[PDB]
Formats: structure tokens, sequence, C-alpha cells
DNA sequence: GCCATCAAAGAGAGAG
DNA sequence: TCTCTCTTTGATGGCC
């Protein structure tokens, strides 16, 4: 947000979610994407759902008239997204393409004293369903933590022993040197079910 | 001289479940656990307890058997998941000490026969009949591993390393002491640069 | 009727050296090699060649014995390094076709004897005397694997995977074939994590 | 285009002071400092500041010069201790990738020059006149490092590791790029097993 | 000398 | 089948 260059960017698209409704009442539909300049990696909120094709991964597009909010670039119907020519042939550093796809370790997120927004895959250890807020205890080799789900995201199917592919969840300061992750407006969850839990054909 | 009282311990490490007795098919795995004040070696004879012995899991252990400096866990032994509130803090210095490999000139000089665990460099190896002789060494000196039975069929070579478990130290006259594979013995072989299959 | 004329190849994969004959301490390793046209199964009886057998390496092999679909590489065999001049490119579909496990319903319906490199799941292991029978399974059906000798000593339990090299599929009445361990047979057993060692 | 505004940083590492220009006996040291959100290569030309540069210390810097990716600290530059109040948390990920040595596949193939730090093992060393060249290698490839001037007199043999600070990468036509000695170059030689002194 | 974290590769799950 | 992601393996820096 604050001091946001906002200047036009040249970026290849990395990975993207399918279109979905994050706001049930109005049926507001968005999708998430991560793109990168040769220099730096950005997370992307796309509120014009006609841009999915533009965002097909391995595709280089031009982006301008976008909003900077919460460390994200926000793309609207008025936002310019267009195909960049074959002249560039931009080569994006492997180290970054990996870091944008890396999942933050739990003990890091716990020890974290600052708020932020997280993507990553997480193993669900305990699932505690309470009213409109479902808690998923997630685990790794370095420790375990809590994920609170509310809003539309409560309706999904994730069982203890499944994995959550998290996209845009807030980390908030919580006493005890352990932080809690919260389901927010634009949050999206892809569930990875182990083969025993999934349907069979 | 033992305890046998119920203990809340956290599992450090557990081997795989293996057959130490091929005649009857009898199976076991070895584990290591800790309380605040010390570290225990565990021979677990109920291998359905494998899950429970997942490292970084705290459990209660009761009705086990202390034998030869081991706790032995049988199917009549109580092993159960501990109260989630615990959050025990286990001293680090003691983990190393439980995880430390004895020096050879220190072992070969042993007065009283013990059961050893440790990892070592294998220099010479000699096969005679139903026995296999490993000449092992480090900066302090050198000694021998004497393997027999099921283990003789294992693949380990010069420059390979033996990760050894419950091997009986049998002191000999004139610092000739040697390690021998006993009934509950287990080995992981950690190979050198390329000892193994690739791709 | 085997050509035996010198081939220049690239190394795809190779097993570690192992003792396939305990009595003599006879050792060998396996390797899959490739030209641009065809994939070859190598047996290597000189294990000091293991360095020339690094995967990705281009090499020439001459004066090797062709027996049973395999190229047998002995101490007198010619194995040397291939320079940058070659720069040979091997077809993806073929390099891939070499690493594919034949489906189980295929091997049964096969009325011909042959040799197989495959990975499978262990359905039911019934240990009987000095023999071990692993039922295996995939999407397309089920069958048996029959082990004997040194390979019975292996630790593979129901729920593990079997990496097999040089196993003989034999014609068997009932439109299902079996894989009988042979002398040069090799197995890498792949354990699920919950059964695997931990720390 | 570097900040030039005051920096609150913590000292990570530094070198000893050395004479980089023996004619006037000009002296300097290298240091690496880091803030919350990034790392900087520093050049310190008032050697009396070595005290201030203790690792694990927090200092403020301003009125420095940013040249060639380095912060240049002169006698006129402001260097002073940091308030006991600061308490800054520096990410391990940012430090670890400052202290990461480049792979040689990355360096030889660059079109443009920069100033490099790293640890490399020496393979071949051959000497001519005022010039000395070191072929270094890692898993990704191999290349040369050309040292003329004061750094020729260092003791480095084949097999030693070279720790370089501020050597210039000079790309050449067809992946021929190399690391050259400049006026601010520094080296520590990390000697290997049987090379160095004893008792 | 052991363990922390971390980058590159065989192999599994999805799709066209 | 072939592509993509991934669980898995080998390195490398830090503490006793």
């Amino acid at each position: 947000d604050d001091s946001a260059q906002s200047d036009l960017k040249e970026v290849m698209v990395l990975n993207a979610t399918e279109s979905f409704v994050y706001e049930p009442k109005e049926q507001k539909k968005m999708f998430h994407a991560t793109v990168a300049t040769e220099n730096e990696v950005f997370r992307v909120k796309v509120f014009n759902i006609d841009l999915k094709e533009k965002f097909t991964p391995k595709k280089i597009i031009a982006i301008a008239n976008y909003v900077c909010r919460n460390g994200f670039l926000e793309v609207y119907p008025f936002t310019l997204v267009a195909d960049v020519n074959a002249d560039r042939n931009m080569e994006i550093p492997k180290g970054l393409i990996r870091s944008a796809s890396v999942t933050p370790k739990i003990n890091q997120l716990c020890s974290q004293t600052k708020g932020s927004f997280v993507n990553g895959v997480f193993e669900v250890h305990k699932k505690n369903v309470r009213g409109e807020f479902t808690y998923y205890e997630i685990q790794d080799n370095t420790g375990k933590m809590e994920v609170v789900v509310h809003g539309r995201l409560t309706t999904i199917n994730c069982e203890e022993g499944d994995k959550l592919k998290l996209t845009c969840f807030e980390l908030a300061p919580k006493s005890g040197n352990t932080g809690e992750l919260r389901s927010v407006i634009h949050s999206h969850i892809k569930v990875i079910k182990t083969r025993k839990n999934a349907a069979a054909s």
C-alpha cells in the first residue's frame, strides 16, 4: 500500500487458482495468481474473472492500472492486462520461482511478531469444528500451530490427516510466541485428500 | 536395581520394525525416549506400538520390563498418549550424550561387559563360514565387530559405516575386546560416496 | 546368436554392488544402458567399474558376454570413457519406456518366459520355510512373487514396495504368471514412512 | 543508485584489516552488515573502526558512499553505537543467502560483470610471471581466477579452498568468464587435510 | 563432530 | 502417455 510504485510491470504468470466466490452474498468472484518480474515476485488478486486465460502460467503479460493493497497487486475490470511480444524472452531466476512456491515453516510463523499474509501447504493434525469457526491444527517437523476457518470456508471437506493448500491467510500476533492464522475475505483453500479418504473409481 | 514406575517420556527416535528372530518370525523395534533427568533405550516387542513411538510424541509407559539396562515393552505393557498440557522441556546436553558414539580405545579397554550402540568406520572386513568380521577404527585405535546369524547377509563394505544397535561388548584379555551381534542386535548401514544405486 | 560388436552407450541407472553369491562372496551390480536406438540390460561383474557406470556417462563397452537378454560385463571386458565428441541424444520415449513397470494383468497373460525390472506393492506376504511369497497388486490385477535364498532375509512387510531386478516370469497354468527370484535377482524394498525408522 | 541515508544495521562478519595498496600502505577491512530487510557489502577505510565492527553488534551508519554494490566507509563517515533500545530481528533466510557461495554454472555464463564473494576449492594452479591463475570447481562446473599483485604471494596449493571477497567477474565471449583480482580483493585460504602445519 | 536449515532429483498423481 | 508437483535425497552452515 504505502509508497506503492504502482508503475507498469512486465511479469510472467507462475501459478493460479480457479475462479471462485469469496463473497457469497453478492456472488463476488475472484482468483489468485502469483507473478514475477525478472527482479521480484508478486501475489495477485484478480477481481475481473475474465482474465484467467491471460493468466495461464508460462505466459508473459503486461500489467498496469492495478491497485496496491496489503502487499498485493489488485486487478480490476479497469486494470490493463495484455500480451507481451516474443521479443523479450525474459529469463526469471530459479531461486525466486522456488521461494514464491515455498511453504513457511510453522515455528517461524509462531515466532513471528509481525502480521502478514501466507500461502503454503499444511498438514492437518487436529480438526475441531465449533459453530461457525472451525480450527485446524497443522503440523510439521519443526512444530505445530492453529488455523481458524470462518465464513464460506467452513463448508469444505478436510479431515484430520488431510492437507490444506493455503492461499492468502492472515497471520496475527498472538501471545505465547505462537501465532494464529485467520480466514479472511480473499482467503482460498485447496484441500489435498490422501488416497484413502478420496472417492474411488 | 531398576525403577519400573510409570514414566512420561518423549520418543526421540525409533528404528523400523524388523525380524530379530527368523525361526518363529518374532519381530521388534528399538527406541529411545527421555524424561527430564535421563535417556532410556527401549526394546519394544509389540510392534503395533510403532505409531506411538513416533518421535516428538509424549507417551506414558507402564508395566514394562527393565532388562540389561533396557526397558522392554511387551503387549501387556501400557503405552498411551499423554495429557496435551505437558510441554516438558528436555535438556539438550543429555540428548547428545545419549546420541554420542563411544571411542574405540575406550571400549576395547572395558572392564565390565556392556551393550553398546554407536556408529563406526569399517576398514577391513573378513568372511569366514557363518561369521563375518568387521575391522573398525577411529582416531583412538581399532577393534572388531563380530556378526553372526541374520545379519551376516547384510551388505556393508570397506569405507561403509555401521550404525549399530544393542551389540554386546565382550571384553577380552589384553585389550582385545570386541563387539558381537546379539539376539536383539540391529544395524543400519550408511554407505560412502557411491556405494549404492543411482537414479 | 548375439552380435557382441562394440556399443557406445549412455548410463541410465545402476544398482549398488552386492554379494549375489554368499559362498564365494561373489559380487555384481546391474545397470541399464542405452544407445540412441535401443535399451540394454547390463550385468557388471567387475565392481571397480562402478565409477565408469555413473549415470549420464557415455561409455564404450566391448567384448562382453550376451546371455539371457543381458550384457554381462567381466574383468576382461572393454569399458572406457566417451569424450565430448559423441554428444549423443537419446529419445525420451525410449528412455522412459525402459523405466516403466509392466502392469500386473500383462505379466500374467504373458505366456512366455522373460526377465523383469519392476516396482510393486506387497499385498500378502506369507513366509513359508526358506521361501517367501509376496502377492503384488496394481490397478490391473494381482499376482505372486517367489523368493528364496539370501533374498528371504529381507525385511519387507505387507504395505511396502518391491524394487526388483532380473526376476524370471514363467509360464504357469491359469493365465497368471509368477516371478521367481533368480541368482542375479536384486531387490530394493521401499518402506512407507510410518513403518520406516525415525528420529 | 543506492540509499545513502542513515542505516541502522547489525554487524554479521568482517575481515582483519589488511594493506590493499602497499605503495602508500593503504589499509582497509571488509564487513557484512544487515538490517531487518536486507544485507550490504561494506568497505571500511578507517581501520580504527574495527572495534565498532564486532559481529552481533548494532551500529548506525550515514554519510557513506555507495559504489559497486558496496557501502564505502571513510574517516569522515559516521559510525556510532546503537541505542540499547533497538532490539532488531533479522531473518535467517536473508543472512544465509548472503553467505551462500555461487555455483560455477551460474558465474561463467553471465554477460555482465559484478563483484563476487565465495568459497571455492582449487583444482589446478599454474604460475606465469607477475600473474597467477587458479582453476576452481564445484558440482556445477569449473573455471579460472586470475590474481596479479599482492595476492600472488599467498600460500595456496591444489586441493585447498579459496575464500574470496570482492573479486571481479569479467564475462568473456562464449562462457569464458572469470574472476579477476582487483585493488580491494581479499583472500583467506582454508587449507585441507595433509597440506597445513602440524603441532 | 552432530543437527539445524536448505537446494536438486526420482517418482508419484493429474490431465489431455 | 507425457507434464507438474511433489515427497524424497544429498549439502552446507552453526553449536558443543
